[PDB]
């Protein structure tokens, strides 16, 4: 990592926390903002650390790659590279791989990212790892939120803890999340606690709601 | 965290920390203080950090987010913005979701920590968490401190601990918790005991009480 | 805490040392060194911090803020406050409930601690804090010095074991302490090791005293 | 390592987890990041110190030696090294076994690495390194890439699990891992799976093939 | 601690260090080489601080205590305090027990380590507290250097290992320690490895008399 | 340790790690270098605390207490101290016991090792020590080269991984250990891959050799 604007390497703690992260939660939604936390000031050569020592889940990993690649493509057509002698007082445009950390060294990474005027490809690889990394959790995820119904017998508390577990592996839009909540949670629940609900009114907020069902 | 004043990384022991407590205490009061010591010059982006890496419980992460977005809704109506263009010498004043982290970068947040007159954000966003946070501990104590009564073999001091647990749980005034100290512990108390108490006088301290039920 | 003088946030490891020194130790007497240890430079912001953090326990907890709120008063009675505005060279003093974290920013504290003619406040907190600590010690304290017998089959080493540990807790006065060490201890040894410690003499060393009984 | 630049010696931490990577994980692809990652900024005396403390798998590591020996045979043919007094300004030219580190103190590393005109002594050798690191992990793969074939009650995750674990432990150029890819993949998958990715078209992505047999 | 100089706290993973060294070792010699290694630098403060933290062992912790008195009453013998005055650009001069820590601050212990003429009352008090514990070392040794006899059937190296443990625990003059090696090594030996050691002479080394009796 | 130079304490995990590594590892052959990479830039003070830090293996540290001191008489004998008075901008020579720390004080050391033409105490005394461990791990090697030799049914790669342990553990010079690789590998193979390897050629790489006999 780069921290206040000095270079450092990646710490063993870091490394081995993402490795048994990784072992442990497999692509559990709370993997990506840990992932965020564990890479903060990094170069792209940190970031490639961190996903290269990831054993198994190859095929995530090789998802990840093709999107890493497309939104490499991306950069590359909105910033096409000009042709010219690098000037004395400047270091050249990124491409897209530089960004990935694949074609460029680490001092052309900490060039660039230090450098006034500066181009943070450390947060732009982070933000291109990110989505792939979204895109993994949303296609392992094992259950739809249209399927999450509360039990019979089910306290409301586990109910809203299940719902909103699934709807964060949804990841739609925040309107379309509101539009779940306002309308599914609800309508998904058992009668008992689905009548008293209704009888709250339309826009009562989920404490309301929880203390409404809690001796139900 | 900013430390003195520069900035720096969440460490990867407080994150693993944190999420230990989680895993391990649920919410408990204690839960709380932890919390804010693991968060000591957090910026927003820490303290997002840290409540994004929670597992489940997303029942109580909701609760919170709704807890928060009122606090920056009030802090929207207290603080209007004004329209105008930035200076050069100045930065511009945050709205409730720039406190929140949702919608300001990590510059800007160092940025209105460290220039003089200075707009503490995380500490502010800070309090809004730890007000959330006690709603929570209060909704999820299983337990009402008119119902902590002594077993006729129970030793006293057993049962100053619940007492005083359920009762850093209430979260009331501290008037009403000084009423409460003042009824209902010598209320409550078995027969034996209570006589005692009865005999030491309404203003003696909890050392006396103790050590007056001690043999007892 | 604040280190040579520059502040910093009380580490993990040291919150996660304390919480398992209480939760293992309960408050046995070396309790009280390792919190004065684990608390070198702090502010009463991280003394309260080490404080809350504490799950279970209340009881003892609760004595300890009475015996608190009891210090702070007699500080307030010594140090009455004087009314007039603070002039723009010099910061206000402290009250009771400044001293001990529950009125005062940490700004305020850090600023008394590092002011020329200082103001510990961080080392006055913890000498109150170390009070009460001390009551509590010898309240949940199951033994008298007065009981401490050597059996008739016990090797001298262990009684003396438990003599020290049994006047640790006790903390009277150290002439009391001296007056204790010289009589009961072979007053109440048994009549193999007593005899032959009567014939060493009245100002015999306690290494003197275990080599005199060892084989013995 | 040599950090942003000043020396320091290799952390017990590091070297400790090094080992327990060799112990644990034995010559897996990703081991040689995790290795790159531990080793950032090392002079050749911390490799050197990094590779002598694996105890066992000393078959693997003379074939390092052996690797490590033909480069730097290879580094003395190109860099012949000239006759000469070393003048007061300048220091001598390094020779293969003084960037495997055998023939030179750790103060001519140091100053190999940060003088003007830099000669990377410690990212040459470790360049070596890697690539007898990667010899032994292809030599130690127990799989070929043909012979990875989708059960017929397997789900296709898995395949493409051991097939992207497989074609990293190949380690052939990247054309030929791109028509492996495109050929292999579709052509060893079981029939119900097989005519889905045939009906795809042949250029889908792997989000498409696995999002096309996740039901199947 | 006081490091190149500045004071710091002592560390928590150095007071677990010495509280768990004590608990697994109780008073093996190396015990007093590790206390010397964790204590490195310390103020009196911090050597009491790593004291007072050892929970039960009450008896050689107070058989420490007399020795510390006698160590200091000498001191305060040889350095009678002059009667006068303190001038305004000194420092007063430490008594026996300013030394052990009990009647001085950490200012004033700061002061006498880095003042220019320095008295290093931290190495003093170590010295003093390593003379008690050696006393402890010996007192708790279970076993005479004479009685340590090799078996008819024991491995010369075990013997070897045996008599040097107890000899280390003995803990005499370095003379008297070379005549028990000159002497009782070989007259305790079994007779096989007794008659080769006789045969090989009387200024042999350790690595020849073992080497001798090694396939015997 | 001095670390670029300053001078600092042996840190608790470094020294928890050599313990450690003695405990579990005996006198393995990699004890040497994690030795050496747990002890870079140590004072003589440190080598003496890492070597009087462990426990039992007494006979091995008094192996190595006498080669430490035959290393210190050679060094006096080559070095004669000269009569006279040490001059205000000079330092003392060292004789052997200084640089094995037994005469010498910490500040001696830190002025040895800093002073301009300098003299490393800490890396000859930690040379004289490897020595004496080289001796050690020597004698105490439980198998001869001479008696590696192939089972039947033993694969190829452990027959290289049991050969070069037990080369690694004989410690010859570097010709002859080229021609125990040149002769008594092919030699003491089992027929099957004694063949092939007779097939080979005389000239043939280890990859080479362990390829050959992989199917073998
Ligand atoms: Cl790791
Ligand atoms: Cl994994
Ligand atoms: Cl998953
Ligand atoms: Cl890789
Ligand atoms: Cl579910
Ligand atoms: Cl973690
Ligand atoms: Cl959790
Ligand atoms: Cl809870
Ligand atoms: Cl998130
Ligand atoms: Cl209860
Ligand atoms: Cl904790
Ligand atoms: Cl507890
Ligand atoms: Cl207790
Ligand atoms: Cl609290
Ligand atoms: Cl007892
Ligand atoms: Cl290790
Ligand atoms: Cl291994
Ligand atoms: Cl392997
Ligand atoms: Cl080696
Ligand atoms: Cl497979
Ligand atoms: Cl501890
Ligand atoms: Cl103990
Ligand atoms: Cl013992
Ligand atoms: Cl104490
Ligand atoms: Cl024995
Ligand atoms: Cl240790
Ligand atoms: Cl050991
Ligand atoms: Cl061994
Ligand atoms: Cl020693
Ligand atoms: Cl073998």
């Amino acid at each position: 990592p780069i921290v206040q604007m000095v270079h450092q390497a990646i710490s063993p703690r870091t490394l081995n926390a993402w490795v048994k992260v990784v072992e442990e939660k497999a692509f559990s939604p709370e993997v990506i903002p840990m992932f965020s936390a564990l890479s903060e000031g990094a170069t792209p050569q940190d970031l490639n650390t961190m996903l290269n020592t990831v054993g198994g889940h190859q095929a995530a990993m090789q998802m990840l790659k093709e999107t890493i690649n497309e939104e490499a493509a991306e950069w590359d057509r909105l910033h096409p590279v000009h042709a010219g002698p690098i000037a004395p007082g400047q270091m050249r445009e990124p491409r897209g791989s530089d960004i990935a950390g694949t074609t460029s060294t680490l001092q052309e990474q900490i060039g660039w990212m230090t450098h006034n005027a500066p181009i943070p490809v450390g947060e732009i690889y982070k933000r291109w790892i990110i989505l792939g990394l979204n895109k993994i959790v949303r296609m392992y995820s094992p259950t739809s939120i249209l399927d999450i119904r509360q039990g019979p017998k089910e306290p409301f508390r586990d109910y809203v803890d299940r719902f909103y577990k699934t709807l964060r592996a949804e990841q739609a839009s925040q309107e379309v999340k509101n539009w779940m909540t306002e309308t599914l949670l609800v309508q998904n629940a058992n009668p008992d606690c689905k009548t008293i609900l209704k009888a709250l009114g339309p826009g009562a907020t989920l404490e309301e709601m929880m203390t409404a069902c809690q001796g139900v």
